[PDB]
Formats: structure tokens, sequence, C-alpha cells
């Protein structure tokens, strides 16, 4: 209903972050 | 024609995570 | 000097797929 | 306070690259 912000913008912000945590975690465990 | 939200932002969001569909296909597949 | 949109959100998606075109030939290149 | 651009979008922006930054050095050492 609020036009002011949609939950597009704050969950790609949200998935960047939810991304590198499972990418980071990769590269420590496996090359 | 409308300027309240360009298709970039929305496009962006949906490459997100399109491409976590791909990455995550590939871990699971191949280390 | 145009405060409608910043160029760091344009910068953002273009980055997006500019990664995903490095990245996927990667995979095509490398598993 | 300042409603007119949220540091969401802004650190958004600034992951993109960061994460670049250590996804192309880990190509670059390994493949
Ligand atoms: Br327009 C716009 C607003 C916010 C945006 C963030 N999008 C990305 C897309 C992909 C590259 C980077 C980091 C992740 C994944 C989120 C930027 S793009």
């Amino acid at each position: 209903s609020n036009d002011s912000s949609d939950p597009l913008v704050v969950a790609a912000n949200i998935i960047g972050i939810l991304h590198l945590i499972l990418w980071i975690l990769d590269r420590l465990f496996f090359k």
C-alpha cells in the first residue's frame, strides 16, 4: 500500500549480503 | 513514459535472484 | 546536478550484468 | 533522518563492487 519504497529494493539489498555469506563460506571451505 | 520507477531498478533485482538460481545449481552440481 | 536519479543506481545495474558476462564465461571455460 | 536516500541503496552498490574485488582476485589466484 506504501508507494514510498517497494520491497523489491530492500529485498535486493538483503539478497546481496545473503549471497555473500554463502559465497564467502564456499570459498573458505573450497577454493 | 513513467518516471515513477525505471525498469533498470526492477531488472537489477530480478537479475540478482536469477544469478543465484544458476550459481546455486552450479555449487550443487560442482564444488 | 540532477538529483532525479543518481549514477550509483544505474552503475550498480550495469555492474550486475557486467559481472554475469565474466562469471558466465568463467563457468563455460572452467567448472 | 534524511529520507531523500536510504543508506541501504548506497551500501548495496558499494557491496557489489567490493565483492567483485574479492571475486576477481579469487579467479586470478585460482580457476
Ligand atoms: Br537499480 C538497483 C537498486 C539496487 C540494486 C542492487 N542490485 C544488485 C544486483 C546484483 C549485483 C549487485 C549486488 C546484488 C546482485 C544486488 C547489485 S540495483
